[PDB]
């Protein structure tokens, strides 16, 4: 075996990308263990498990992702057992200085940091900023899936061409699956749903939602997933 | 005089950003023929004026922030007259590859572009990306003022400074002006507003609301601004 790495990706955000991301590897935490990569400036998914971070002690101040990027501490040192069979490496706002910072082979950074992992996930689920930025490349290039969750808006087609071309730009054959959140059954989503549902690749819809109806709505589209891969 | 120019910035999404560069501009605009530039990746002006886009026939796939960065069109021949005394440089969604984009003196692209500009404003007010990114630096160095909203989160504070750090670096000039937006009575509000209130360039508040009492929240808010430069 070796991780399935998955990475959360949308162009747009307020989404869904990131209670995507919790969702999906909590549902994958069921009967797998799993790693949740928080590599958004944003850092909704460490502020979703803050109180179970607290209530650890941990030091994600000097353990997160940004640290490991740098090379400052190991990928070890940061993972947290956030929730059952679920793992963290968790987001900090210095991620923020990033894009700027200048280093050497950048874009593998990530790569090479899994590469000396000890720990062994049946999944990695990243989340990502909504930014075709460097860190979308750390993830790519580290990555087996992609899952893109989006919502029925103008210019839907057109950031999907304009993601696969960033994709193809790094020379990567990576299979990207499409989720429509905020779904409604409405005139708009009919025309975006009806385009979308023949891609093989496209997975189903999530509902807007303001053992409930939405956590349903996402093992759908995790079964579907797998049958996928 | 000269056009005054104004970058809404924001290392947090979510919190207003592109709202207050909205309403801030349509005060404005009473009685001074203000510029707006959406050069957010999320296009929320844009999409925001989408409708009265739509009315005129203008073909943004062309026309558009990023096509003037990249030298294809001119500014003169982009801008959209979207209300009274109010014009519009809309966001499409090829600005995303701006960040990736290898292009000499890439830092003063927006500056130059504003060098060839015919049209005369009183205020240019210029929304960004949540990101401390190449973009945001476009803005930064055009502009005689900044204004930050923000909220009462986790890492606000430390988050500021890590702002100011970056706008300091390349402009220790200029003027950064703060809000705290989605406000609510609360212990942790509290405290925030307790700590910003004494700074030099606090500008005030604007409560969480779902003409109105938020609109004479934000007119106190460009009263102080404008007795303050």
């Amino acid at each position: 075996k070796k991780p399935k790495i998955i990475t959360i990706a949308s162009i747009k955000g307020g989404v869904g990308k990131s209670t995507s991301a919790i969702i999906l590897a909590t549902l994958l935490s069921k009967n797998n263990k799993v790693l949740l990569i928080d590599m958004d400036t944003q850092a909704s998914i460490t502020s979703y498990f803050y109180e179970k971070i607290e209530k650890l002690g941990i030091n994600f101040t000097k353990f997160n992702i940004y640290e490991i990027l740098k090379e400052n501490v190991d990928i070890d040192s940061t993972i947290i057992n956030v929730d059952n069979n679920l793992d963290l490496i968790p987001s900090y706002l210095t991620l923020h200085n990033f894009s700027e910072d200048k280093i050497e082979h950048k874009d593998f950074l990530l790569k090479t940091s899994l590469g000396t992992l000890y720990y062994k996930y049946d999944y990695i689920v990243i989340d990502t900023n909504p930014s075709l930025d460097v860190t979308l490349k750390n993830a790519l290039l580290c990555s087996d899936y992609v899952i893109i969750p989006m919502t029925a808006e103008k210019w839907a087609v057109e950031s999907l061409d304009l993601f696969n071309f960033f994709v193809r730009k790094l020379n990567l054959f990576l299979p990207i699956f499409l989720i429509i959140t905020r779904f409604k059954k409405n005139r708009t989503h009919k025309t975006l749903f009806e385009i979308l549902k023949t891609k093989d690749r496209f997975l189903g819809t999530i509902s807007e939602r303001e053992n409930k109806d939405y956590i349903k709505e996402y093992e759908n589209i995790l079964e579907i997933f797998l049958k996928k891969i």
